[PDB]
């Protein structure tokens, strides 16, 4: 009963390393995943996973009686830095089960609806860059995306103005956070990451990861200098309590808490409101759509938080976004014990798997066979999808902890967008996935027409 697992090529010691020597290592899997099927051996030089696809194996993977988080070498190098923050601690580990019950209120429904009014602050300052463009010029998607979701966490989480809509340039922290992403990205398919050749990308890693670091110090600087009581994210960590053992977070896991927070806060909400802007440009009928709903439902001169829970199709067409492209494109999880996935691979206790998201949402046997098709009808009623077919944001206990954050903030700013400014795919611009472990289009740009509908103040 038990079969051999497929594996893709081979390169003699390497054995399938050299697979990830590409700047697309998920867009690569993927297509690996296309030829050999729902589950494949990946081995490296000392260990090996195996990348499933298919939500029959998936639901078996996302079983937590059987199977907890993994840390990825993704997420162990990302760990260099996020150490035992939320995202890249062990289950096991006491700072996770802590952070997160001492986390989990500044998610809660009446969290979100203190963050809206600062959310709204945002992305007014998107909208208004938009508005000022003149004529001839156009819009960098994913750079604007990025200034809007880095600042609106930043304003939200920790009462900080990153000020992104004032420079033309990344902000600081974000290069370094894209280049030390990139490093991590860089480093898994090194057979001798401790080869000389690799010194100075270390030195730039640990200056990428210092700039980080000075940044959570003003962060913590300004909020002891205030005068002004807030009651956000940073609040709960610098002085909230865990229930169960009754203790606040130490120090050093708070600076790993807000550096955390900081990326998984914005990056991915940032892809996936470039991939649902390039999904909406490219099926028009889709975008007017949205775009009636928009107009329909946000009829005061700034949206308010029962309004945003009103676009329902906006949800839809998000959604669909991250059917297609989820932008933490995979989750690893270990084997708690021996047991048999699919009751065919046999796993002893301690056995990595992989599941790729993107495959996942592609298998063919859930969906119809229009897994290509952007058609957000498909979550006209979510609740109707079967179990684990549908995973952007993880599993379980270690699932997102920001889920309705993210698509609170994007919904709210894709409506606005949709409301005020008709869209051009001006360059019929060609679909290239920047991979930094998260995925996010890259050289999305298009053309925005004011309707020239006034905004709101605040
Ligand atoms: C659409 C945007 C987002 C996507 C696709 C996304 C996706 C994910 C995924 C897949 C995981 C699980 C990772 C794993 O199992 O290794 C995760 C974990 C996490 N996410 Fe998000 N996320 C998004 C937005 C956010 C936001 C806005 C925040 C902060 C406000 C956030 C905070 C976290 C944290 C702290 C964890 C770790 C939770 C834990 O294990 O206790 N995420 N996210
Ligand atoms: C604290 C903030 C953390 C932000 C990090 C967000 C991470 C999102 C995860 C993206 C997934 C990365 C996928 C990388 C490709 C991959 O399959 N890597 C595997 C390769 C195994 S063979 C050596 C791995 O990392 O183990």
């Amino acid at each position: 009963t038990i079969k051999e697992m497929p594996q893709p090529k081979t390169f003699g010691e390497l054995k399938n390393l050299p697979l990830l020597n590409t700047d697309k290592p998920v867009q690569a899997l993927m297509k690996i995943a296309d030829e050999l099927g729902e589950i494949f051996k990946f081995e490296a030089p000392g260990r090996v996973t195996r990348y499933l696809s298919s939500q029959r194996l998936i639901k078996e993977a996302c079983d937590e009686s059987r199977f907890d988080k993994n840390l990825s070498q993704a997420l162990k190098f990302v760990r260099d830095f996020a150490g035992d923050g939320l995202f890249t601690s062990w289950t096991h580990e006491k700072n996770w089960k802590k952070a997160h019950n001492i986390l989990l209120p500044s998610f809660s429904q009446q969290a979100m609806k203190g963050y809206h009014a600062m959310m709204v602050d945002i992305a007014v300052q998107l909208v208004q860059k938009w508005e000022r463009l003149n004529a001839d010029e156009h819009i960098e998607v994913p750079e604007d995306m990025t200034r809007l979701t880095l600042d609106t966490i930043g304003l939200c989480g920790f009462n900080y103005r990153f000020n992104s809509f004032y420079r033309d340039q990344p902000h600081p922290f974000i290069t370094s956070m894209v280049r030390a992403l990139d490093e991590a990205m860089n480093k898994l398919q090194r057979a001798n990451p401790d080869d000389p050749a690799y010194d100075e990308n270390k030195r730039q890693f640990q200056e990428d990861i210092k700039v980080m670091n000075d940044l959570v110090d003003k962060i913590i600087a300004d909020r002891k200098a205030s005068g002004e009581q807030s009651d956000d994210l940073l609040t709960h960590m610098l002085n909230g309590k865990d229930p169960e053992t009754g203790e606040p977070l130490d120090d050093e896991n708070i600076r790993y808490q807000i550096i955390t927070f900081l990326i998984a806060g914005h990056e991915t909400t940032s892809g996936l409101l470039s991939f649902a802007l390039y999904f909406l440009v490219k099926n028009p009928h889709v975008l007017q759509k949205a775009a009636e709903e928009a107009a329909r439902v946000l009829v005061d001169p700034v949206p308010s938080y029962k309004q945003v829970k009103q676009l329902k199709y906006v949800g839809m067409v998000l959604n669909e976004a991250l059917r297609l492209w989820p932008t933490a494109p995979a989750f690893s999880l270990y084997a708690k014990e021996d047991t048999v996935l699919g009751g065919e691979y046999p796993l002893e206790k301690g056995d990595e798997l992989m599941v790729l998201i993107p495959q996942l949402h592609r298998d063919k046997t859930i969906w119809g066979d229009d897994v290509e098709e952007f058609r957000p009808e498909r979550f006209e009623n979510p609740s109707a999808i079967p179990q684990h077919a549908f995973k952007p944001f993880g599993n379980g206990q270690r699932a997102c902890i920001g889920q309705q954050f993210a698509l609170h903030e994007a919904t709210l700013v894709l409506g606005m967008m949709l409301k005020h400014f008709d869209f051009e795919d001006h360059t019929n611009y060609e679909l290239d996935i920047k991979e930094t472990l998260t995925l996010k289009p890259e050289g999305f740009v298009v053309k925005a027409k004011s309707k020239k509908i006034p905004l709101g103040g605040i």
